[PDB]
């Protein structure tokens, strides 16, 4: 029974329920994930931000089953286009806006790779990706305002590919924790 959560702390109690098995149910994961209301409070222990790019600061391991973790974007921060390793992901945001665009999964032959579409993800709104959705870029361009997203990714991978929009290339990418628990992990 999906109920509203109240706080960090119990959206996390609730996904351990919902991940207590071995499949997913996206639309009641993407569904609480919208209902909980971004308060600051709540996240500032993992609002790690850097100078020259995003941070990725890991809030929960989910007994193995998912990683949940908090993105900061600083001004004009943002990501490659890339893949999602075989899993799940979902991405909320807790503060300011960020463009998602979409892109296909490249052919073997170089070609610019075209975006298929855009959107703007606005505070609270979640977005769910997967490989057989395709790939994306994730983009904070405001010259403003810093952004911080919520990601869950299950199950967890810290291995990736980033791919070169010019021919579709991809390279391998693996990804650190900037803190873990609170705790900044250089
Ligand atoms: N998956 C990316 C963030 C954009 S979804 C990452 O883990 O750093
Ligand atoms: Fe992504």
């Amino acid at each position: 029974e999906l109920l509203k959560p109240r706080t960090l702390a119990d959206l996390i109690r609730i996904l351990h329920e919902l991940f207590a098995g071995d499949e997913v149910n996206v639309e009641e994961v993407q569904a609480v994930l919208e209902a909980y209301e971004s308060n600051p409070a709540e996240w500032a222990l993992y609002a790690k931000f850097d100078q020259y790019r995003y941070t990725r600061n890991l809030v929960d391991q989910g007994n193995g089953k998912f990683n949940l973790m908090i993105l900061c974007w600083g001004e004009g921060h943002g990501s490659s286009i890339h893949d999602h390793t075989d899993s799940h992901c979902f991405l909320k945001l807790l503060q300011g806006n960020l463009k998602e665009t979409l892109f296909d999964w490249p052919d073997k032959k170089s070609n610019e790779m075209i975006k298929k579409s855009e959107r703007t993800l606005r505070e609270n709104q979640c977005a769910y990706i997967n490989d057989s959705i395709g790939l994306h870029r994730v983009e904070n361009v405001s010259h403003t305002e810093p952004a911080v997203s919520l990601h869950l990714y299950s199950p967890p991978f810290d291995t990736c590919h980033a791919f070169d929009q010019r021919t579709g290339h991809k390279n391998k990418v693996t990804m650190t924790f900037h803190s873990k628990f609170g705790i900044r992990t250089p």
